[PDB]
């Protein structure tokens, strides 16, 4: 995927919120940071709904893929609130992005 094309569909569509970087403050939705390599509702400090904390998956471009087609339909009860992404294209774009912005 395209780092900046994802860096673009990540500042309009989820933002506001989520923040990406190390010590970014929790906000409607986790902070980002770390995302990669771990299991599903396990960042510190912030109140998950059972269904996320429960889902035992881990985070990566595959699972990603998946959940940011659907959340609803990945994590049945999840409390995020995004219809989802239908292009694959630009999935795999934001994705690029989140590998980058969530690991620096
Ligand atoms: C396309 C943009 C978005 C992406 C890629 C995204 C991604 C994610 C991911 C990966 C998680 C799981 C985090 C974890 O398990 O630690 C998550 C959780 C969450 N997101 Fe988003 N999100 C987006 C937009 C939004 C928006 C717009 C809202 C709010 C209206 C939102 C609200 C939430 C909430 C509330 C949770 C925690 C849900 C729960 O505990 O069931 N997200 N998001």
């Amino acid at each position: 995927g395209d780092v900046e094309k994802g860096k673009k569909i990540f500042v309009q569509k989820c933002a506001q919120c989520h923040t990406v970087e190390k010590g970014g403050k929790h906000k409607t939705g986790p902070n980002l940071h770390g995302l990669f390599g771990r299991k599903t509702g396990q960042a510190p400090g912030f109140s998950y709904t059972d269904a996320n904390k429960n889902k035992g998956i881990t985070w990566g471009e595959e699972t990603l893929m998946e959940y940011l087609e659907n959340p609803k339909k990945y994590i049945p009860g999840t409390k995020m609130i995004f219809a989802g992404i239908k292009k694959k294209g630009e999935r795999e774009d934001l994705i690029a992005y989140l590998k980058k912005a969530t690991n620096e």
